[PDB]
């Protein structure tokens, strides 16, 4: 692989591939710059030799496009595909172009470790903005379930706000039509939301206490008390007793209003630091 | 455990007497049901769930059944309904899927025919064509619906003596589909599974291969078997090509391959 250095055409864009930003399973992510305009992007390149992988990749692209437009989701810019024979890999090649963020949230959190625990207001804004993204997913008809919510996948935008970008594990119901009860487009069964709520509860716990919860709230904590009932309500062992994302977001708004915080605003205490 | 036989279940205007069990398994049981007000008979599938992942898979199955209904080789969807965990007698979410009642499972009828010797090429042709036509309807959707569990044991025979597909519990597709229609997304594995069915109908064993060296009866099918069972998925025929070849075979045998499979229907 030396995709770095190449130029890639996507519609009217001519993108110089500047460097690698991230790698792993299906895919690598690069920094790219459009020659005509100077605009900068993240370019994800996913390779497939197999029809099951084709389906998963195309599904990811559809979710990115569907969810784009929310302020806490990365913006979808464009996508393209190269057939196996016409590609330089001898594989199907998929190119997904999105907004370039400042970097991964955890890189900015590392910088704070030497200084001290995060303020409750910083936690509040990170977690609110994350939960707002998840809300936008769960409110779709039918709901889109993320299934892989983790702190290490969250991005910080250039404006200092959280962005979700990893829809490779997401799922929903296809061909949803937009005494027992006849099934209506007005259905009220959970279809995966509750596991996203649990995963978010783990994020909250980790943001406050800086340890992973499964290996209870630390008995001597008095700094993050404001979040204790939410943590307990999201980490209920029985999925059906967990809050919905609407209730989670409502509670975080109440908390923000009571703390004089606009929870949508830039997380400036991270944005003073370096992570990408 | 079927306390359910003998109950009456209301689904809108239907009042369905649950007459007996037809089929069972992990997810679900299937019952014969009869509407009191009309005398109409149905298959009633009852799917129980204690978890959200299963709720999703169930509702997905219902959505596929409803989307595919209307094709002559797909069981007809009639209605669906749910009972919440608390209001249900199981202490679980209960889903009820009501469809057309078929005559029975295809393999039951094939068993009866064993006594009479190998199936004629015409019978194989009609069974296989009608199966492939159902799969074609799936693969032609935009985006394609992939079945993923095609097997001879799951095929039904209708009351008119035609093949019906009914098991969409393993199916998948792409949601929120908008540059992409050239990529296979699972069709080739359905093709392989269908090739196994054709082989099994002719030679009465599952290929897993090799076409039996001494066969001269089913020669007309040999290349289609080989073309569907290619080791490399991308070298396998599409379902459109498969159907085209079966139609040519039919026309050369003077057979309307959509018509009732009468030789099964007298069993």
């Amino acid at each position: 692989s030396d995709f770095v250095g190449q130029t890639v055409e996507l519609g009217e864009l001519r993108l110089r591939v500047r460097r690698v930003l991230a790698e792993g399973g299906f895919a690598f992510v690069y920094e790219a710059q459009d020659v005509g305009s100077g605009r900068e992007y993240a370019l994800k390149r996913l390779l497939s030799n197999e029809e099951e992988k084709n389906r998963a990749i195309i599904q990811e692209v559809c979710f990115m496009k569907k969810l784009s437009g929310h302020p806490n989701i990365v913006q979808f810019c464009s996508a393209a595909s190269i057939g196996k024979e016409e590609s330089d890999t001898g594989q199907a090649e998929f190119l997904l172009l999105t907004e370039l963020c400042k970097g991964q949230l955890v890189e900015f959190l590392k910088k704070m470790e030497s200084r001290g625990p995060l303020s409750c207001d910083t936690v509040l804004k990170i977690f609110y903005q994350t939960c707002r993204a998840v809300q936008h997913m769960h409110r779709q008809k039918p709901p889109i379930i993320h299934r892989d919510l983790k702190v290490e996948n969250l991005l910080l935008s250039n404006q200092g706000t959280i962005k979700l970008c990893d829809f490779g594990s997401a799922t929903t119901i296809s061909h949803y039509p937009d005494t027992p009860e006849i099934i209506d487009l007005y259905s009220n069964f959970p279809i995966g939301e509750k596991q996203d709520i649990w995963a978010l509860g783990c994020i909250l716990y980790l943001l406050c206490f800086r340890q992973h919860p499964f290996e209870s709230i630390p008995p001597h904590d008095t700094q993050y008390t404001v979040f204790h009932s939410l943590i307990r309500a999201m980490l209920q062992v029985n999925p059906e007793e967990r809050l919905s994302i609407a209730e989670v977001v409502h509670q975080l708004q109440e908390i923000a209003a009571a703390r004089n915080v606009n929870p949508k605003s830039p997380i400036t205490e991270l944005l003073e630091q370096n992570g990408g």
